[PDB]
């Protein structure tokens, strides 16, 4: 399944701050980042997809379409510019961030009734994984 629409609920997270270093995100932020629930909702129609995180403190919202390139601004997550591009490998979705930083942007699959994603930047991975709500 490529279908990743629905609400779901944050339940591993692994190397969540080497991540967040790896982007140069203040050490006040990530203290108080790692503790927080995440919930993730997903609006997918076609290629065209809307994608909110959400959690007490801090958001991060970013549509996009499948197959187009965008010239991204990362807003209040690092405050860079990067070519931004999504694409399907497969049962796959593969976000490439071309910029500043090397091996930059995530991937996003389905098993069962969960959904990993793993984000990376630099030599950093962090591996999550959620539940349908
Ligand atoms: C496709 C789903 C993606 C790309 C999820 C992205 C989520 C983030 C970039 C999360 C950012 C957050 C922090 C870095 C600090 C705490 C609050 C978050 C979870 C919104």
């Amino acid at each position: 399944t490529r279908d990743q629409n629905g609400t779901w609920e944050m339940e591993s997270n692994e190397n969540f701050e080497g991540w967040m270093k790896a982007l140069d995100i203040d050490f006040a932020l990530r203290k108080i980042a790692v503790r927080l629930t995440q919930t993730l909702v997903i609006d997918q129609d076609g290629d065209n997809f809307k994608v909110k995180c959400t959690s007490t403190f801090w958001n991060y919202d970013v549509d996009f379409t499948v197959g187009v390139e965008f010239d991204e601004y990362t807003k209040s997550l690092d405050n860079r510019h990067v070519k931004a591009l999504v694409t399907w490998e497969g049962d796959v979705l593969v976000c490439v961030q071309k910029g500043e930083k090397e091996n930059r942007g995530w991937k996003k699959w389905i098993e069962g009734d969960k959904l990993y994603l793993e984000l990376t930047c630099g030599d950093q991975v962090c591996r999550q994984v959620f539940k349908k709500k």
